């Protein structure tokens, strides 16, 4: 494609979505910003779609777009009510943006997910867990629940235990699931971040 | 474009295009099916591969050939690497360090940080003692078995205090530890890994 998007799970994602025998239709469930993974979907042949709610992110992703001559088909809008129909959309992915919402709003999103995927479609989502060194850090709102400051701006994170989030695809069939802990040094320091992903699959059902 | 296997190889490529660094890197157990130096040489790297096995090689080869790229693999054993002091820009071996015993791992791993230049990346990554495996098998040395991954191979395995040591006189960059649950042969496996990349310090004597 040119340039490498943040998220490298996705690119595990993409394998996946270009291995299942449906039609290579995607969802991105929080599209915007500087550098949109929507992006390596469209360079794979991918009909796309995206949802967002920031006015600036997708003002950021829109700029991406023209500067790379690609159309995304980013919309705004409200993840907890997607515009699509039932079983529209073989692939959607909700990838470092799900944990940006209070546990109820997490489950309508995912419900959301669920509800326009296509059965054998596959879904990716990942969360923060009880692991992250932010877990338990400012304002307490709920349980798992924390209104935070981060680079200037209120932002609401909720986190898992992974049995917690084990729950969410009881009734999906789990390809893949990956907890980890990164240490890394952003912006002169060493940081501690816990994240669970998923890949599952949507079941077919009968009779 | 065949989206290739070990996603953690786009972040270290990222890490790559990020540094001052002049674009070259080698791949330390480069062959097979699907070699992950692909990424490298369409993204405009000059590219070098070591690699033990014919059979490997030979399918990197058809690869290439059919994707119509070089990238320049040989063959080679990774703890006797032909290439200079300071030669490369960054190093990897992914998914690759680990079918060894500890003994050649610390081989392999100082030729990797001999022919890394100063302010270079090294990504390596290791199975952890949370990998399924450990404790399965042959033992033949602390964390070290015999498996039938097939056939009798070898497999190493750290804790993550172990494995902090390989890099203590580096600067880690990022560390992750994994535990990975998916899909081998209809039942449910649970792997363990941790995978490093790591900066070379420039050394100067008061």
């Amino acid at each position: 494609m040119k340039t490498i998007i943040r998220q490298p799970q996705l690119y595990r994602f993409l394998k996946y979505c270009n291995e299942s025998n449906l039609d290579k239709t995607v969802l991105d469930c929080g599209a915007g910003g500087d550098l949109p993974p929507l992006s390596i979907f469209v360079e794979d042949g991918y009909k796309t779609y995206g949802i967002e709610i920031s006015d600036l992110q997708l003002k950021k992703a829109e700029n991406f777009s023209r500067e790379n001559n690609f159309k995304l088909n980013i919309s705004k809008g409200d993840i907890r009510k997607l515009p699509f129909k039932d079983e529209s959309m073989s692939f959607v992915y909700s990838y470092g943006t799900i944990f940006h919402m209070r546990k109820n709003d997490v489950k309508e999103a995912i419900d959301e997910i669920k509800r326009v995927l296509k059965p054998g479609g596959l879904a990716c989502i990942n969360f923060l867990t009880t692991k992250d060194e932010r877990y338990n850090k400012g304002e307490k709102i709920g349980e798992g629940e924390f209104l935070q400051l981060e680079r200037g701006e209120k932002v609401i994170h909720s986190y898992v235990s992974l049995e917690e989030a084990d729950k969410y695809f009881k009734d999906m069939k789990v390809l893949f699931k990956e907890d980890r802990v990164v240490e890394r040094i952003n912006d002169g320091l060493k940081i501690k971040q816990g994240y669970v992903d998923y890949i599952a699959e949507k079941f077919s059902k009968s009779i």
